[PDB]
């Protein structure tokens, strides 16, 4: 599956929109923040799979039910969002 397909088949939409702020940052805003940051795809892939907190606010993103390979597809897709 591609990034947009995984975005809908995994639980992401409970907390994220592509364009609007929900629980987590809008995915276009993640793309904007990490544009030009060397290494961002691997960083986001680990965060999508394993969870993270404190990059955008106090609310954490729990770990997600994704494989490495799904997390990498999703991270590359998120970074592509313009
Ligand atoms: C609520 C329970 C969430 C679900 C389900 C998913 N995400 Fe999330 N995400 C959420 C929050 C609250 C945050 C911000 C955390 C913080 O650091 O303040 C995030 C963050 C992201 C990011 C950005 C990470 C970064 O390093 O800046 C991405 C790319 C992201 N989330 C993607 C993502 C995907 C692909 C999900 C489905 C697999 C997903 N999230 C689930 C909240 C929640
Ligand atoms: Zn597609
Ligand atoms: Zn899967």
């Amino acid at each position: 599956q591609d990034g947009e397909a995984l975005f809908k088949s995994k639980p992401c939409a409970a907390c994220h929109s592509i364009d609007a702020k929900m629980v987590g940052p809008a995915l276009k805003e993640v793309a904007a923040k990490y544009a030009g940051q060397e290494g961002a795809a691997d960083l986001l892939a680990g965060h999508i799979k394993n969870g993270t907190q404190g990059n955008w606010g106090p609310i954490p993103m729990p770990p997600n039910p994704v494989t490495e390979e799904e997390a990498k597809t999703l991270a590359e897709w998120v970074l592509s969002l313009k």
